């Protein structure tokens, strides 16, 4: 049983594989929340800390780019690299007081989006140089809409040198080459970067529209892998599952069998979080500065405008959303 | 001329010193907004890059442990210390990014309190033996209701840790007694006692701010000239002031007390109510926030990921704030300072 599961903040390195081997063994995906303030960096942690589970959580090129504020120029990565950087150091230093394990992310890199990576891993770099871990536990690549060579060749080119660090490294082929992804171009990508290092995911194109989802299609791989390495591993492969909402649970089953580890899906979250705060319209009456329906023609509207209040609703149909995706992919109650 | 007006991000020891003594010089003060988010930073940061103006940011304890989440127990005030910490890295990570000095502050902090002090200064001192600096620029101790000697005691010890640090303490006092305004005597005892330790302090007296009495911010006009002729000097502010909760106080009361030397002026409803309008008035979206089903266009085959993306609808609030600190900035003829 390893050491990962009874830590509590970000975690790095081998406690990332560890952890990710741990969900292959025991049959679980770990979800990932894209988090755009600390207000859903909440939420998550809260929810993985009452169902006493691991969580991701990963910034998009644009919830990064939020968390550094909308009104910072972003024409060249700037607002991204500098806001991943705050929610980083945010993350961090709040994240051990949930007393979970937390895998800390990025999400989707396409090759014009290329700067602000480069500025996360010089980031990384200099904080590894000073501390002995990176920053970020994790980060992906999506150059699925290159050619696979092409895809391999960068992704393999950034693995060595995240490879300095321990760090993870996500990667999404699609179906481009040079429909779904074969699993003979699957076993390219572990090829190349397996010479490297072994820490790396694989997100594959099964359908997962982000015309119908083939989550066995990810077993195919596993196989084709395992007779390829000449090992009995069920699992060569750390697979991701990215969006396609409204999979079942039977889908998701499948997928988890078949190894993935992580599930993306972020739209669910997004509406989540809005159901709590809107449904706070039906306070309308109470919400401005001073009149209220209630008493008062005259009353302090503050007990109810306080965005401590409300926003608290968001995160509270954020957090038990999430809880549903914990039990779902069975990562509740795993530590 | 002072550095401290170029700078960007955070700033610590003699900037603070700088900034407030630059206020008191061209008549100005600074509001002081509290955060409770990344969300209400990036508000705040903004208005005050967009109207080229410093600002103060800080967490109450509530808003620190807002910071944490309301999922983290408080008992023994974990929450207010993690979140605090927690914030004081993220705000120290993207101030830099706007381009202006900030002074990271605390609130009210009293008696019962102050194990959520405790717990910041512990780790302000790791972070200053790490860097150089500590974690907060300055720190507010509010033991106004505790007796008066009793307070500048507990004050005075603090005071001599956070000065090896150069950290700044605003400390509040009232009307108590021990052995209705702050009396200029009382303001006096204060200065007397926290001016041996260091120069990096300010003080909140009782002048009718409410949170009988009436808003009188002429008695901080003779807070300096007790000061002034009790200590010798002939510059006009001897001391720092600082204008909490100020209710709805017209222009001229405002006035009043920046030109008698206040340089820091915190109301908090306002903001707050601010933020809120914003994401309030996306109730004229109503209709298309219910997941993939839009009355507009087509149910159940136009999704409304677009709108009930949280990255549009908070901005909104975000973008109320700071027309309300932008028009905050310009009531305290802080707009424009650098
Ligand atoms: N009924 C149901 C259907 C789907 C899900 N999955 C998620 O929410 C999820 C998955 C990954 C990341 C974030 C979330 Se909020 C949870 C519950
Ligand atoms: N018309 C008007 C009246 C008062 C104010 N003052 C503020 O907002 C304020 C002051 C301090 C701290 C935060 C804010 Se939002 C601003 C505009
Ligand atoms: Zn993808
Ligand atoms: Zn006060």
């Amino acid at each position: 049983p390893p050491a990962v599961l009874s830590k509590s903040g970000v975690i790095y390195g081998k406690d990332v594989k560890d952890l990710f081997d741990y969900a292959q063994e025991k049959g679980f995906a770990i979800p990932a929340i894209n988090v755009t303030s600390s207000s859903t960096v909440v939420a998550a942690l809260e929810a993985a800390r009452d169902n006493k589970a691991p969580i991701i959580l990963q910034t998009s090129q644009g919830g990064a780019a939020y968390f550094a504020g909308k009104g910072v120029d972003n024409k060249d990565q700037a607002a991204s690299i500098a806001g991943s950087i705050a929610a980083a150091h945010y993350i961090r230093a709040i994240a051990p007081t949930y007393g979970i394990p937390v895998v800390l992310h990025t999400d989707h890199c396409a090759k014009k989006l290329l700067p602000w990576f480069d500025g996360m891993l010089k980031a990384d770099e200099e904080f590894f140089a000073k501390t002995g871990t990176p920053l970020f536990s994790s980060h992906m690549l999506d150059l699925s809409e290159e050619t696979d060579d092409e895809n391999i060749a960068t992704s393999a080119k950034y693995f060595e040198r995240m490879a300095k660090m321990g760090q993870w490294l996500e990667m999404e082929i699609g179906i481009t080459g040079g429909l779904y992804t074969s699993p003979e171009t699957v076993f390219a990508v572990y090829e190349s970067l397996h010479k490297i290092s072994p820490n790396f995911s694989i997100a594959a194109a099964f359908g997962n529209v982000h015309v119908q989802l083939r989550p066995e299609i990810l077993g195919d791989h596993q196989v084709y892998a395992k007779k390829q390495i000449g090992t009995d591993a069920k699992h060569p492969l750390y697979l991701v599952f990215h969006g396609g909402s409204g999979s079942t649970q039977e889908e998701f089953n499948t997928a988890i069998k078949n190894g993935v580890v992580k599930v993306n899906l972020d739209t669910d979250c997004q509406y989540a979080y809005l159901t709590g705060i809107r449904d706070y319209v039906t306070n309308k009456i109470e919400y401005l500065k001073a009149p209220v329906g209630n008493p008062e023609g005259d009353k302090p509207n503050k007990k109810y405008f306080d965005p401590r209040v409300w926003v608290r609703e968001g995160e509270k149909t954020m957090s038990k959303r999430i809880a549903e995706a914990l039990d779902i992919f069975h990562t509740k109650g795993q530590l």
